């Protein structure tokens, strides 16, 4: 049992609500929020942008040091950092942007980070402003992550499109 709350059960492992996750992470604090990140760590606007706002841009410091220190990750890549006053942990996943020209096959790899975690409160990866087909990425979503997660769809009308096309 966990705190997560009018979240929709689309699979047994997989729920989504129409919600801000930044407010989601503020009412539950789970172990796990994840991060829509680029590999350079800079979280100028959407996800990334709107979680380190509610950080007071503690997220951005944290990750300037990682950066120095460890040099950029990889497009499907990750790195666990703190979350902050919103969760204990912010899970960075860099899914493929594809209005960067990136290669969306990435999108599997990016979600098998997932994994590692039993349960997370997470972002729709790579949708929205980062140019792929959403009803796509919610597919790899369910057809890849085993443990427990809670999506946060921002956009209504995108959530309505979503719950109304899923298989
Ligand atoms: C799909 C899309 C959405 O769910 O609509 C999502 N965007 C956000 O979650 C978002 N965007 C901008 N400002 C925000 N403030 C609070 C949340 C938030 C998103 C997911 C991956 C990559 C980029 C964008």
């Amino acid at each position: 049992v966990n705190s997560f709350s009018g979240y929709l059960k689309l699979t047994d492992n997989v729920y989504i609500k129409n919600a801000d996750i930044v407010e989601e992470a503020k009412k539950v604090k789970p172990t796990v929020v994840v991060n829509a990140a680029n590999v350079y760590l800079k979280h100028g606007g959407g996800v990334a942008g709107a979680l380190n706002k509610a950080t007071n841009n503690a997220m951005q410091v944290e990750s300037d040091d990682y950066i120095a220190t460890n040099g950029p990750l990889k497009v499907g890549g990750s790195c666990v950092l703190s979350g902050h006053n919103l969760a204990k942990h912010c899970l960075h996943v860099v899914g493929p942007n594809v209005n960067k020209g990136e290669d969306i096959q990435l999108l599997k790899s990016a979600y098998e980070n997932f994994n590692q975690h039993e349960v997370l409160l997470a972002p729709l990866l790579s949708a929205g402003i980062f140019g792929a087909d959403p009803i796509h990425s919610l597919r790899v979503c369910v057809d890849t992550v085993r443990t427990n997660v809670y999506l946060a769809v921002f956009d209504k009308n995108l959530y309505d499109k979503l719950v109304s096309s899923f298989l």
